């Protein structure tokens, strides 16, 4: 990985030591990017629901992950499951249980820094993985994208700025999540997010992290060409709100 500081350095070093899982995948690869395009065609707002046991906002909500997943199976284009253990209190066992419980695409949301974590995702039933430009060398990012693709998974590449986009496009990214977030405050700079979106080629499937989890923000971004939306963990408090967000 890149050299990093603070808790991010800690979690990346912890992730390098993540024990691998020996398991047989229990389900097909259910492509997230393709389902997004299908929703676009059908004119259905495509929202990726996000589950994390512990939220960085400090407002943790008690929600049974299986109940949440089964509810979201009816509305969401896919699920993002935070599997990092130390700070977010996720687990591989939770991912496995969720994957065995629903038939919609599952994104393994973790700090992916080695090949065995992609093996883990595949073996556990995840349909794709997040790769984060800001924690990986370009060589690592390219190699991990290739490794995920070898499995039949199109990784979601997280970009935060123009530098990240330049690297992502060079290494062949076709499925990109646009944050443009101040890491220190957890706040999206909507102006910068929109500039980044405008720089992305038309043949890339685009997922925006919502800075404001409301229908107005979604409508504005969809007009700018965004294909799907990663919503806040706050939706765990009232899952039903996703009905409003989707129309
Ligand atoms: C969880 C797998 C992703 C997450 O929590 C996180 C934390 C910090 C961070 C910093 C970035 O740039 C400095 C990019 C992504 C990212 C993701």
């Amino acid at each position: 990985p890149r050299y990093l500081k603070g808790w991010l350095e800690d979690v990346v070093q912890l992730s390098l030591r993540r024990p691998s899982v020996h398991a047989s995948r229990q389900r097909p690869i259910i492509s997230l990017n393709e389902r997004i395009l299908e929703f676009n065609k059908s004119n259905i707002t495509a929202i990726i629901a996000y589950y994390t046991r512990k939220s960085p906002s400090g407002l943790d909500v008690e929600r049974d992950p299986i109940e949440y997943a089964k509810f979201m199976e009816r509305y969401a284009v896919g699920l993002s499951i935070k599997t990092e253990e130390k700070y977010f209190n996720g687990s591989y066992e939770m991912l496995r249980k969720i994957a065995s419980s629903v038939s919609i695409p599952i994104l393994m949301n973790d700090f992916i820094v080695k090949e065995s974590q992609i093996d883990d995702a595949y073996n556990l039933g995840a349909d794709t993985v997040l790769l984060i430009v800001k924690i990986l060398t370009e060589r690592e990012l390219e190699s991990l994208l290739e490794y995920a693709r070898s499995y039949g998974m199109e990784p979601l590449i997280l970009i935060n700025d123009e530098n990240d986009l330049d690297i992502a496009l060079r290494i062949g990214a076709r499925f990109i999540s646009i944050f443009s977030m101040n890491f220190e405050t957890g706040e999206i700079n909507k102006e910068n997010q929109r500039k980044l979106i405008s720089m992305i080629p038309s043949n890339v499937v685009k997922v925006a992290k919502l800075g404001i989890s409301e229908r107005n923000e979604i409508e504005e971004l969809r007009k700018l060409g965004v294909n799907a939306f990663l919503i806040s963990s706050s939706l765990m408090r009232n899952p039903e709100k996703i009905k409003e967000l989707i129309e």
